[PDB]
């Protein structure tokens, strides 16, 4: 179950995932490499995240590098999964090993809509400095994310 559930999530096979969920499974079981189905899930499949969360999947777990799924979602620009993560109590201000919040990663990669949602509709700490002293906006500025910077100073 744990392994197959993780496999179905990793591949983005909702049908197979929902099939497995009919069994008495621990959605927070770790696969062969220590990651849960939610952690290995292929982003771009918010329903898979929703089904896993509905069954009690812990959204705040961190991998080898202290990255939570919301970190991955934010960094890659997957707003839908990020939002379903939050509507299921995932911590928005969870930090990676360098003190970066999901907002930092979104800003750094120039995902304007993700940043906008975070700044405007979440408890994201816009003034949070990572370990090296940089805020999400600083990183946007450093990475030439002009539109993100303008949006951030426009409301925070």
């Amino acid at each position: 179950w744990g392994n197959e559930l993780a496999s179905a999530a990793a591949r983005g096979d909702l049908e197979q995932l929902t099939s497995l969920l009919q069994n008495n499974v621990n959605v927070n079981a770790q696969n062969g490499f220590g990651r849960t189905a939610l952690q290995v899930m292929k982003l771009g499949n918010p329903e898979i995240a929703r089904r896993l969360l509905l069954r009690g999947a812990n959204p705040d777990l961190k991998d080898r590098t202290g990255f939570a799924v919301i970190h991955d979602a934010a960094r890659a620009g997957f707003l839908d999964t990020l939002q379903t993560l939050l509507e299921n109590q995932a911590d928005v201000n969870i930090e990676d090993n360098e003190g970066n919040l999901p907002l930092h990663l979104a800003a750094k990669e120039g995902h304007l809509r993700v940043v906008e949602f975070l700044v405007k509709h979440t408890a994201s700490n816009v003034g949070h400095r990572n370990h090296k002293g940089d805020t999400a906006c600083d990183l946007a500025r450093l990475y030439g994310r002009n539109e993100v910077v303008s949006l951030m100073q426009a409301n925070g």
